[PDB]
């Protein structure tokens, strides 16, 4: 036996339950924003707390156990994937990513145990980095005409979210420099597993 503070216990969700979030199949980029739009414009947490986090690499094909997609134990291969992290008042990070099997929201170190899975026994060119934007951030720069869910004759690979396409004064498409790793571009930073987990594991 080990004795293991105790604000996560009674940690309360940031987003309202997962059937009731705005949500698109293949648009987790905007199901985030949407996330960070709702925690702005309600009462409960501050947007200081959360981050918007892509995941991707140079390749652009990452695997992620535990999603929907793919029920089983086996992986979905990703070009990107995106999720909310919450830094909770108490130090504890909770991820919500509507497309995991998972709970929603789920513990840090369960999501990145159980989803990500370490990167040691993966060939190097499909491991994952992470790049962490803040949410005020997020929302205050992000920009995605959807272009990139078209083919070349304009037709929706994927069925576009219902509402109009997000869009800033100074932009009107630059998913790619959030999908992107490298930190010559873009907002946020780029972590590595390792550094990200650092960062935010318990």
């Amino acid at each position: 036996q080990n004795m293991e503070g105790p604000a996560a216990v009674h940690y309360q969700p940031a987003s309202p339950p997962r059937d009731a979030c705005v949500y698109s199949s293949c648009y987790s980029e905007e199901n985030v924003w949407k996330l960070c739009e709702y925690i702005k414009n309600h009462d409960q947490y501050p947007l200081e707390e959360c981050y918007a986090v892509f995941i991707s690499n140079e390749r652009k094909m990452i695997p992620i156990w535990k999603q929907q997609a793919r029920p089983g134990d086996g992986p979905v291969i990703w070009d990107y994937h995106v999720v909310l992290l919450h830094v909770s008042s108490g130090g504890q990070s909770f991820i919500y990513d509507l497309d995991t099997v998972l709970p929603f929201p789920c513990l840090f170190d369960t999501y990145v145990e159980d989803a990500i899975k370490s990167d040691d026994d993966i060939h190097p060119q499909f491991r994952r980095k992470f790049r962490v934007i803040c949410a005020d951030s997020y929302l205050k720069n992000f920009a995605s005409d959807r272009s990139h869910m078209k083919d070349s004759s304009g037709n929706w690979r994927e069925p576009p979210p219902p509402y109009p396409c997000i869009e800033t004064g100074d932009s009107k498409m630059n998913l790619n420099d959030f999908i992107s790793m490298d930190p010559k571009v873009g907002w946020g930073a780029v972590y590595t597993l390792s550094e990200f987990t650092h960062r935010f594991g318990s």
